[PDB]
């Protein structure tokens, strides 16, 4: 096909956890997904501590934005590096097929932009992220990743092929990050990123985290920035982690339908408590809420989730049915 | 409906890694099930060394007792915690929905009770576990942690929806603990569990056990107490880890039928060798015994297994086939 | 069935990642498929640094060679632990059902051989390993490790059970070292296996490797040794980890047919980017490649793959397809 003779439309993305505008069900025919990116090395402080790091960022977030389109759309990229950044960049979609992705395509100093276009031609939730050859892990793990969704044409259907429709739909990128320590164990600190680089490679071959965070921050989906549903609402959760396994749970809930690696062609696990999100990979979860209150989103290694990060809380509004829960005898001496 | 409607039936729980009389199709409708469990803090020792940890346990045990429900009977638990303790505890079911588990609904300071109900509305098996505000993995890896069993009413099915039926049934707990250790290696020691707390918080944040144990210690399920069964006979292996994932294998045999997730609405996987059950969830392995001898049932990360503990044996009664396996030529100079 | 009435084959094996001779669809009814292996303890260069490990071995590589067989055909090894060797060794058959594997039945101390014979009666990919008594996790960490392949009768077969037939074969082995460090962190030396073994252990109980590396060195999988393929052509990838959990990942690729744990008589998983291999297991990914170029294959945690040795590369033939990817605007400041 000439591509030229296909609708093109633009998206402006949006910040993580929430997601732009899309209609599950393809309401056109094939198109041309126009996004741009720009990065941003920033500082960014990642703990109640004040622990503050610099961090590799598309577009500003950790993650980077979710990008929605359909299978056999094209998504055509544009990724800028501003002359105020200091690295090269590229990046790597795990939807692609070809040259690294679109890393061996998409290579960008400081003052140069570039436009990828591929195929989407697999229906999925997938990973992306920075990947400058000889350097990829310090890239992916100082924040410079998000995930896109291809949906298929005809949206998401269950284990016996009837429709899935989802009412709210959020994305949680989970980051570990290796904040280098010395002998004592305190965190180092660094003046230029060629004097990061030694530690920093060192640190990440401890393959232990000092901090897994959801949207680039302890404590970043909690408080006024809660995730939010009514009892009886349809939500999908896009979970992504781009380096390292993680184990997501509803704590109070479940996930009633999950595509655990992310692909929309199989069908889905039912009835999930917890499932296995390999690092390098984007997974999605599909769950009616049936009762109010604050439910704790986690990875379920509970000390990467308590001690490390990896939390955040909805906030769920409605009616409490005691035929599913009661308090039978409230604690009490006896 | 109304609940008082129903039978109760009480079930006085049994000690892991046995699993209280029931029956795998219900021969009733749905049930009030009712359950007790006491927790019990108690000094235990792990390993063959003689290391001594202050556990805190469901019943008196780690794991805690598995209790076995049918999908649509109502749980309810009366939670004591005497006098005797020094924490506060409570309890999350990832069986029920509504109040983190039941978490936010028995919080239960040393002399209280409580007695909390739920709807089983999910077949599968499920992890419990404590989890205080503040404070959830320190009470998960001191051993707070069991699991419950959700049966569809009709029994297990295979992958064709065709019966499966066990003849015996086992639960294997596994236990990551994270003893402190010293600069030089060596575990410490506290006098009182406010005493131990930064501590026990700096070793779980090494996100490295030192022990990882079946039915709470080195060697728990060998010897008098190896795991039995004779050859011909179907075997279920419940299998939880509530904070840290695990890779069950049996060497010399298989999962003829895994819910590697453990949720039974779901086609088993076939013939696994080796399967992964991640932290926060329970998995269930079903097995047709076809040659005797002792057979070891290990976490597959072999260091976990044979070094930090996680590794049990069975001992199989019966003839040997010949045709399945022979030494050709036994070990000779030659 | 009187076995000796049952044709026999021998098979001289090839060193990975190539894979002997061998037809997808069974052309003969059950057969014994005779296999000799020689164990071989000898000094292996790991890295580019030039760490030298006393690496334990079957046939002389890391990893131990592909065998393939056919369902319901009886595999009969030839195990032979020259005189020339200093340890004691066995194997364990995943595949095989009894004497855990086959290893309470083929110790063979040096200047002994041993011949097992089993019925392989479960199709799928699977692990074999040496695993003495007492020295499990030490033998299978130091590379004594392969993996056996049962093809189903009639081949392999898609979601739908239309075959799927594959024109070339890799078997990539996964190792995780663990030389000891010291205070320092740097390497330590050892005069023999017996002074080595408590460091050994020491260094396996931090759980951390120091080198995860495909077909036994960084870097063993490129260059001259690079993986090769042909646009339009369908490879079967598959990928053993005997110890430790891995994430497998064709970066500018996909496994379009996943059986991540191994097993046949189970429907692939569909457009995978990243799968989970658990420790213990071996897993297969069938692709057909659409563009040329180099891909690297890794295991997606970015740390294990391009710091401690986790990657090879693709070298691809063919044509460039503008459709599925193309640069609209080549890096450029503008
Ligand atoms: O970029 N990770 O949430
Ligand atoms: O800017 N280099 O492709
Ligand atoms: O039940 N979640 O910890
Ligand atoms: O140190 N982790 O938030
Ligand atoms: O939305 N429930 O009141
Ligand atoms: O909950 N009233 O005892
Ligand atoms: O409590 N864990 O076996
Ligand atoms: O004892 N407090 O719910
Ligand atoms: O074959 N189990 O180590
Ligand atoms: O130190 N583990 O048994
Ligand atoms: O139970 N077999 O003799
Ligand atoms: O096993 N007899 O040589
Ligand atoms: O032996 N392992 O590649
Ligand atoms: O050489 N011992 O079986
Ligand atoms: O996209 N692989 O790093
Ligand atoms: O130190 N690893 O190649
Ligand atoms: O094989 N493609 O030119
Ligand atoms: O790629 N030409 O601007
Ligand atoms: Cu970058
Ligand atoms: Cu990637
Ligand atoms: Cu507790
Ligand atoms: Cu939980
Ligand atoms: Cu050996
Ligand atoms: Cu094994």
């Amino acid at each position: 096909v000439d591509i030229s003779t296909l609708p093109r439309v633009k998206v402006d993305l949006v910040k993580p956890p929430f997601v732009h505008a899309h209609d599950q069900v393809a309401k056109t025919g094939p198109r041309v997904v126009e996004f741009t990116m720009t990065i941003e090395e920033k500082k960014l402080v990642i703990d109640r501590e004040g622990t503050e790091i610099h961090a590799m960022t598309f577009n500003g977030s950790v993650p980077g934005p979710l990008m929605v389109v359909h299978e056999n759309d094209y998504v055509e990229l544009r990724l800028i590096n501003p002359d105020t950044n200091t690295l090269l960049h590229n990046i790597d979609f795990h939807a692609a097929t070809g040259a690294l992705g679109g890393g061996a395509l998409t290579q960008v100093n400081p003052g140069e932009e570039t436009t990828l276009r591929f195929k989407a031609t697999k229906p999925g939730v997938f990973v992306y992220h920075c990947a400058p050859e000889g350097m990829v892990p310090w890239h992916v793990t100082s924040g410079m990743n998000g995930a896109i969704m291809v949906l298929p044409r005809d949206g998401l259907k269950d284990e016996k092929g009837q429709p899935l429709t989802y009412d709210k739909i959020y994305y949680v990128g989970e980051q570990d990050f290796y904040v280098p320590k010395d002998e004592a164990g305190n965190y180092k600190k660094y003046e230029t990123p060629g004097e990061a680089y030694e530690d920093a490679v060192k640190a990440m071959r401890t393959l232990t985290p000092t901090h897994i965070v959801f949207n680039g921050a302890v404590g970043a989906l909690t408080g006024d920035h809660a995730l939010t549903a009514a009892v009886g609402e349809r939500v999908l959760v896009v979970h992504s982690q781009a380096n390292r396994d993680t184990r997501p749970h509803l704590i109070g809930g479940h996930g009633d339908y999950v595509w655990a690696t992310g692909k929309f062609r199989n069908p889905p696990d039912l009835d999930q408590e917890t499932w296995l999100i390999p690092g390098g990979t984007a997974g999605a979860a599909f769950y009616t809420f049936r009762q109010p209150g604050v439910y704790a989103y986690v990875n379920h290694n509970l000390i990467e989730a308590f001690e490390l990060g990896a939390a955040g809380h909805f906030k769920v509004t409605g009616e409490w049915n005691d035929d599913l829960m009661t308090s039978v005898v409230k604690p009490a001496s006896m």
